[PDB]
């Protein structure tokens, strides 16, 4: 677990803004803790502070800080930044990021944007981090207190709680804002999250319906509670589909429901056959397509 | 209006228990207020105290009280009771009924049953009265204070307001009660409503549906957030009937979805024109139908 | 007290609509309780139910009810109504008036107008009744429950308590109402009060002013926090009259300042002596005057 | 039940002020409802309006009202009043008494005395009525609304519920009142109760004590958390009597301890058997006794 | 902006307790951040940690810490201390100050004095800092957590909110205290703030009245809404004046009001003339004299 | 005060897990502040950070941190650990302890055990620390934020408030837990606290009763308010005794009360005699035996 990191950074992480490399390393406060100094090309970029974990009670986390102010406009918002986080998410469930050198994000948070929807928070949201905390402790009191903390959801349940929470704070945010430029930006971000879910739902439903359609169709010895299951599930997935194909905002409400009786259709039509292997199957992939919506 | 009454009561109402007749009438405290004493068969039955209204600010109401105790087990739960309320429901939007002589209603109310779902209150609910109050003022203080008051909803908006609250009142009792017979009785009363509600949805959605088709069709100068609104509303309402069609089990969930984005259509398609008047109208008559679900 | 009454009512009250006469009287439920039926001209008018008091614990009160419907558009809004209340205000600190037959009052109350500012309630407000209750108990439950109850303030302290609350009640209605005619009517009723309140201030400040001059002057053994208190109070009250003098627009702000540090003078200059009795007194009669501002 | 009444009232109740007799009776609004007019000596006294009950859902009640004002200083505070309530307490679990003609009660209620501790309410408290309501609806609105309503406790559980609340109501008044005579009167009324409560404890603990001895003794198949429960309860109750024995000053603190772990015995030793029925029973009759302490 | 500081400390800051001089400097955590070590005379005194700002989203701040315990009773409460803060306010809108070595202030805060009214907080209050935070994080958890943070108000509005807030906490404080010595001290402080405002109001009113007096007096073509404006404003300023001349506590309530119709008089009587140049003028200086009261 | 520490650690603190010794020392942030590095036998163990106090406003405190992860299972839970804290309580009223290297305690806190009843918190509870705070600041935000802080009660009053508080949180805890193993552990701990108090109460009562018994017995010129005092107190102490001898849970409720009228008996029966010297005496020792219960 420790070496996937050290070796990945030793070879380097490439980017169009320069290649990201390890400059210096040092032991952190605990035995499972380390400081990694990084360069971009040859110039100093930032430091990672890492804790590797101690099973079972202590999770790994990584802290990115000490960004070179001279690279702040170059780095923040660059594919360099993206590729670094992509790498970190592969290994760390909790991440902290100092935002002093990030003018965009800084500005946005000060205007009340939910943390998950700021320039920087959304980079992490895209990578699956769902629970956010915005720290802004006065540096005069304690330094290094201007950080976004982000964690991946431990269950399907918290994840939905969190997305529900972000949905609430967004709408609450939309309602109090009076910057036309800012609102538009914030909205592109939600849609993009909404949008990617809607497009997979569009298809999973297609092939959930056809699984349900084909199921009740030719499968010989089935119930009527089951041809009412595959029967109705397919029609839910149909309407869900209708709203999503016209890209209507009321689609996920439809998707959410259709998911329930795809789950109900999945759960109860399954067994050993090829058809209920794929009907219940396609439902569950339909039930799955719906979760990141809400 | 008063002569409509005097004529019916003099004429009689037939029932398995005898004819209900006007015995005697008299002028009340007010100008449009009257007391009608009724007999059932050969015996005295009860009094109606009626107010005919003073439009627009004073609604008509009727109070049923002073039941003959010799007839107490004869009247409550009878065709006589139905025939009278069925009758009264046609002229009064507001009704009061003393339930002292009705042990069922009494017992049920004493054990926490919502008034609309009590033996007596339920008869009124069948006839369209949606708002209920259970009064139980001590007689040592003021005479004439054990009454169920019930009202017809003032608007489609109110009609739905009353029913949603009643659903909420229903589940609380259900969960906190521990008498199965009572619970079975009450659930049964509740269930009958839902089933009748589904058939009410079959049509209300219909004259709601041809209303949204009619709205987005010819009404040109509307927003386009509105035609996605009126557009999606209709199809939600389209899918729903389909489930009641086959009388399907996964139906009440859907009308519940379809009703929420039927309300959003009502709210956002406001207007002075005929086209948006009947559109929002037809949507809202569907939602009221939907509430006990 | 009762003979004062019997004599006046037998004698008559003159008005543009006819003479109000005692038709018939009768002993009530209690010893000092009586019903007086009145005629207006040739026709029956209404009943007064009166209580004469049982000092100190039972205040006198009068209830106006049972209005002749043939005269309903004749009486409400008339010299007859004024003459009766103007009369009643001289003997009863508490009054009840059924407003069923008064559509204005009805409508206004139904649309959320505070009772004191309704057509009917306002007549009572003019006569010094400051505390109001709008009762609207359903007649199916209890007969005789649509009444405005109004009371004269028990103290200068109460007098001001009632009026401050009414100002608060006024602005809420103003802001949430969307009927200009009604709002204009109500603001007009409100405005008339303020204007009359300003002239009430012209004098109340006066016999408040010579009271503080009189207080700090000769009363020696008082604190010195008190003479800055009574001292500043007076001059605040001095500057204020000056603005009402010229009937100036920047006036109501000032009495509002002067009233706050008139209250602080009341509160801190307490005492058994005549000098502090009339000082705090005269300050407090000024504040009550000030409240609707 | 009604003939028990008619006979007693016709017969008379003797007292220092004269014989109370039935003057006249009449059928009320309901079947078991009757009005009895009474005379005291040669003069008319008051009316009883009575309800005999309709088991199980309608408790009997009696309302005392319409007192002869010529006798107002004769009746309230008299053997006549005691003899009537002492009598009524034997047939009615619920009582209403108009207190208009009782200045003491009036004054006390007007000055914030809890009803049970007012002159009138206290007479009822002596007879076992534990739940009180002081009604004071304005007569301009509804006639017959100044009454004390008092009820016998429905269970040992309720009996204690009423008394604990009254203790709480007592200390608030005590602390916020500044009339020593009134406070002395009220404390005196309160004190008399506590003293009588202690003797009530002497026995209730007793038939509570032999009940727990009887419980843990032979009842074998009980938990062992229960025999420490029933075990400790009893000894707490054992130590307590010992302090009332000598009528000791450190006593009320102890019954207060012993009552808390008497309640825990009630709560945890539940059961269908006779042995746990009378055990929890005897514990709970002790706690109700304990509450005013 | 950076050099006004470095040079001012290089020449020195004088005081009767010794001269304040720069001993050592060092780069802080960010590029715009620095540590300045200071001496008093020749002896070590304290360190400043400074952030210079990064327009537009990051304000400058300065942190004073690491006070020599040996100079704690000499330094705290001295003109040396005063002159140092006077200098800092000239350049920094936010300041943090460690109070371990300050027995007076420490004691007072522990007794509940609002932070703005403690020995040390009032030194800063005098210099215009209006928003306060009292930090007392356990040093065992985090060191350097016993600090007063103080900021200047960003608007006239917040300033009044803050003064209102301090007025509320003071009165609330007065009411719960039972130390005769402490209360007296706390009160001298409020008065001094109250007092300095009252004395300028005394005069601004004098010359606001005379501006209004002279205005309605000789100015030929004016309205009656305007001779009611200058007319009434002058009389407000008069009463205000009366209460302030007898030094009555109820004066600022009067001053506050008179300000409104001095503002109303200022706003509406102004235009091109010499007289409304100075009438509206004198009102606005009267409206201005009133603000620091409340 | 400073040297009792330095010398005690120089000679060493012994334990069966090895002897605890000073490795290195260093000056802390303040003049009254120090870092002590410690060894177990010859191996590194942990660091103490100490503040010695500055009378009157600043209490001493000590911070234990930087535990060797390699000794974490050896150290935590060992008599070595016990003896170190025993020593610290003798000199410090406030203590902070880092718990990363403590698997037992860590696990338990994460399950909601009141801090005073965790493995580590109870070690301190036994030593008289009564007020607890559980810190778990994210190390990514600030390191060294996973600590238990514990303080001794400043008065008899707070102490009872605290014990009452722990009693409330315990019962509240018992009610929400669903780990049979964990609950049992948590309960042994409360009982042990409850138990040690009950056993002293058993005896103090014995000799309080006999003090009261002997008092009213032979003492010639006494009141009847006094023979009602010693009279009744003895009987309270008797019942209290009865419940405690059968070890009934309802005993301290009895003990609590009996304490009141032992106090009442103590206070009022005392004076110059040998008997009221010991009666009031024995009561007060009875009143005293009761306090740590609740």
């Amino acid at each position: 677990k420790y070496e996937e990191l050290l070796k990945t950074l030793e070879n380097g992480i490439n980017s169009e803004e320069g290649e990201i490399r390890l400059v210096r390393k040092s032991q952190g406060r605990f035995k499972e803790e380390f400081n990694f100094d990084l360069s971009l090309g040859s110039k100093p970029l930032l430091t990672l502070k890492v804790f590797l974990g101690r099973k079972p009670y202590w999770q790994p986390w990584v802290e990115v800080f000490g960004v070179n102010p001279n690279l702040r406009n170059v780095f923040f918002g660059s594919e360099a930044e993206r590729k670094l986080y992509e790498f970190l998410s592969e290994h760390f469930g909790r991440i902290f990021v100092e935002y002093f050198e990030d003018k965009e994000t800084t500005y946005e948070l000060q205007k009340g944007v939910p943390p998950a929807l700021s320039r920087l928070g959304f980079e992490l949201l895209k990578l699956g981090y769902t629970y956010f905390r915005d720290w802004f402790i006065p540096e005069g009191l304690m330094e290094g207190g201007h950080k976004i903390q982000a964690e991946k959801p431990k269950t399907a349940e918290a994840k939905a709680r969190h997305l529900a929470n972000l949905k609430k704070e967004f709408e609450e945010f939309i309602g109090k804002c009076e910057d036309e430029g800012l609102i538009k930006k914030v909205k592109e971000r939600y849609n993009f999250l909404e949008e990617e879910a809607e497009e997979r739902c569009r298809l999973a439903a297609h092939h959930c319906i056809h699984a349900c359609e084909r199921y009740l169709a030719l499968c010989t010895e089935s119930s009527r509670e089951q041809r009412q299951h595959a029967g109705d599930c397919a029609d839910l997935c149909r309407l869900a589909a209708l709203l999503l194909e016209r890209r209507s905002p009321w689609a996920p409400a439809a998707c959410e429901l259709a998911a329930r009786y795809a789950l109900a259709c999945a759960e109860r039509c399954d067994g050993d056959e090829p058809l209920e292997r794929e009907c219940a199957g396609a439902c569950r992939r339909f039930v799955a397509a719906c979760a990141p919506l809400l």
